[PDB]
């Protein structure tokens, strides 16, 4: 006879775990994750801002980089993320426990945090991370300042309701770099067509699809650097194949069209 | 010499606190707040649904009502809301703690109403009250269904970024009524242009016009009557001048284009 | 090289996910958990009350062990808890989403409830579930009246800062059972002397031993069955071994004591 | 004919509100409230420390205050509280917006701020303000350092079930000075005996007069100032009147004995 089945844990491939040393991106961004997950870390005179932090278990790790950087937990002021999922906001409530930073989230993403991304609206609770509160609550297209900094929230919801590309200009070489931080567009093994718990979602797709295609964009990166064509491993090379945000798009238009076929077949 | 203001209260006209006795709407839909603020109460054979509450000091008056009309606390399900204000939501916290009523509510309402109404975009903290949680986070399009009756959810962010119109279909005289609870569609002192705490707000009241002009509209009815021309106090005739959402729709239209060329001008 | 470890799963020995039968206790009073975890049903004539829920993936069975003695989901009505670890509020959260049950708490249990049971002052981040929130925060020596039983609620802080003993008298062969749902006393792998994150552990276990001594207790029960001598999987002799309340306190006092020393000599 | 009434204003005395200059404590410790709340700053070389913020309309003075002192809004590490009422904790969810600063609280006053004092025990509805979350949950006895200069915390339950006094140790004259912040041990207009919301109302404040009289305690203050003897506005003399902590705890519980004579008579 038989009892109910063990929890299982959230396991993911080795090199999302795997740690690397800060990689510089432009003249104040640094990838400071590992090497399949990014988590961005912007330097400002007035403090440092964390761009997701990947998986739970890479809180010290990231500290470890901060530290490396020179930024101290004290100097951490804000957190972004992308998407409110366990393998890209994992970290978050730990960082907060840890360091100064303060967590800026639209309601959508807020909200997902706050219940630990339990009762997701695709995965249930088989993926969930340690809730966080987030301290402000941003709309669409509102801007964030740090140290002179200008962070622009850009709603791109399907991959979650609360989806953010975050975008900002550095520079690199003495002239200006735009920096456009798209979330996801994948939608893994979700329910496209009909889907109760998210009726418009192929209709949110389709317009995330196209804000993706105009941000700002001399750099693209993503949440999974493969997605965008980074190789974090790379080195000096580690962008020299990154897609254009166009591309970006038009790719995961492309594979979305596909699993509407698929899904509509199967 | 000078001491800092005392808090101001958020009064209101009296009629938005005047008592009234239940009204019937449609078969199983009737007005149970005052004369000038709508709080629905929908009986079905499996609990009752309340849209609304009205104002803070209501939440004894609405339980007398539901009482009048058969519904005990326990018998109350689920609240719904139009947005997460003062004086339509302000006895949600006290309503929960006294029936057995869970909320249901889009992620910015339910964020909102978790602070009490604090950090309003436009009016910050001078229209708070208790603060509630939700109870289940509802998606655009998504619906909840209570004994058999179905109520849809149609996101139309602008007079908050939650606003939402519930619709649903009653019966009356033997035959199906669509009754559209329609959100405010004002903007009351509102920075329209340019605001940077709501960056796209103009495009978000016009995508939100044409969603009130097309929903399902046999009646109309909205969060302070005046706006969709009813009259509770009118008895057999409180309904009869009501508009169409279309008219409503168009209205409110004109209404925001006459205040964008007032705010240029001002 | 080396990737920073995979998350581990909270996992448990089988007997504490074996599902059983309803299994009455007294006239209205039944354990509807598994053979080595407690969650007790009180079936009253105006809704049902559960008393903890064993592990997150026993929800279910929790479900059908409820419609199996005619409770639906609609007529669960409230939940309360022994303290808010994963093996004994596991499912809450799922609970309150598939049923009418409102959660009432005192204030440490809420806390860490609404964190899902991260961020413990002795486990950290290695045994969480689902977050939920308490509809109701309950003080010491507060009474809940449901249908007509009245629970009682003794803090017996130590093993959480929230642990709670809740009492209510049911009847048995025409007879009052003052039945004793006593908290865990047991402080695994803790740190009991000079802890930062509870500096007054001990004096506060010492008063909880005390605290179970006198409760009203013909029948005690415990949230895990065997410290109380139960045997969920005997039948008809389940309780014959139960422990006294004094008794029980008596044994997680001479444990207690055992472990200062250990510690000392550690 | 007759409308329910108005919602009534938290009002207070005129110098509760009258904005005074900081005031010198120690060497590191400053009164920079009102006349008559206390808002205590501690700075440190390593960020400062905020007791208390008083009315909720106090938080640009408050800043200013700040400014005036050195202290810039990311200064602010950390805000702690007396207790979670309108007139003390006001403040509090503005200053998290424009500093830097987190809060740490024990569970019972992190459920009261969370809900913006709503639903007290006591007061009701009557008392509230914006709700505010904590971010550090403290246990009684804990410390937190900032900067080199210790905090602990006396939990001293009643007049909220959360109240707490913190004690420091500063310095003066080149010696060591241990301040003592003394919560309030008033019981304004409660129901003190057989209270169905606070059971063990009595034993809490009976306990909660000797924790006060044995803490470290070379200068006392309070969060009414008049309730130490202090005098904010008498400048060089402003606490040459002081009670110490042994006298404080006397007079309220002379006082709370005659409350309860009272109470029994009336
Ligand atoms: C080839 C490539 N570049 N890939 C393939 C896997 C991810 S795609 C998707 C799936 C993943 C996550 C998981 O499977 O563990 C779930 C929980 O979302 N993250 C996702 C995201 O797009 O953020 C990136
Ligand atoms: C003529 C007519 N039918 N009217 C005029 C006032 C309201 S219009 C707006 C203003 C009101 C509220 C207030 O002023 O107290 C603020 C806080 O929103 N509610 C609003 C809403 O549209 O919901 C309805
Ligand atoms: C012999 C007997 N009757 N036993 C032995 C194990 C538990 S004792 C303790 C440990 C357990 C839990 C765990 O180890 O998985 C941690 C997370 O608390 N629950 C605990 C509790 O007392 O509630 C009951
Ligand atoms: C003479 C003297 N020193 N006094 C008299 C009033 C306060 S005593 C009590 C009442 C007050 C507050 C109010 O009445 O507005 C309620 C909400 O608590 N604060 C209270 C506290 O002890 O914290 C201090
Ligand atoms: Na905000
Ligand atoms: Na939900
Ligand atoms: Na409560
Ligand atoms: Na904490
Ligand atoms: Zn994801
Ligand atoms: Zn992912
Ligand atoms: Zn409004
Ligand atoms: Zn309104
Ligand atoms: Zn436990
Ligand atoms: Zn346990
Ligand atoms: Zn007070
Ligand atoms: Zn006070």
């Amino acid at each position: 006879e038989v009892p109910l089945p063990q929890l299982r844990a959230y396991t993911v491939d080795a090199s999302w775990l795997q740690p690397m040393a800060p990689l510089q991106i432009a003249d104040h961004t640094w990838q400071i994750g590992t090497e399949d997950l990014t988590a961005l870390l912007v330097q400002t005179p007035d403090g440092a801002v964390l761009l997701d932090g990947g998986m739970p278990q890479m809180a010290s790790h990231l500290l470890d980089n901060m530290k490396a950087r020179g930024v101290t937990p004290r100097d951490l002021r804000l957190i972004l993320l992308s998407h409110a999922h366990a393998d890209h906001a994992g970290p978050v409530a730990e960082l907060k426990r840890r360091t100064g930073a303060k967590v800026a989230a639209n309601a959508e993403s807020a909200v997902l945090l706050a219940r630990g991304g339990s009762d997701d609206l695709h995965f249930g609770d088989g993926i969930t991370y340690p809730p966080a509160n987030a301290d402000r609550i941003v709309m669409d297209g509102e801007v964030i300042t740090v140290g002179g900094i200008v962070f622009t929230a850009h709603f791109m919801a399907g991959h979650t309701p609360g989806s953010t590309a975050w975008t900002w200009t550095d520079t690199r070489n003495g002239k200006p770099v735009r920096i456009a931080y798209a979330d996801s567009l994948s939608a893994p093994g979700y329910q496209l067509q009909g889907n109760p718990r998210y009726p418009h979602l192929i209709e949110d797709y389709r317009r995330s699809f196209a804000t993706v295609r105009a941000l700002p964009c001399d750099v693209l990166l993503t949440p999974h650097p493969g997605a965008s064509n980074w190789d974090y491993a790379a080195g000096a090379r580690a962008g020299a194949k990154a897609l254009t945000c166009k591309a970006y798009a038009d790719a995961a238009e492309q594979k979305f069209d596909g699993q509407l076929a698929k899904e509509t077949a199967g």
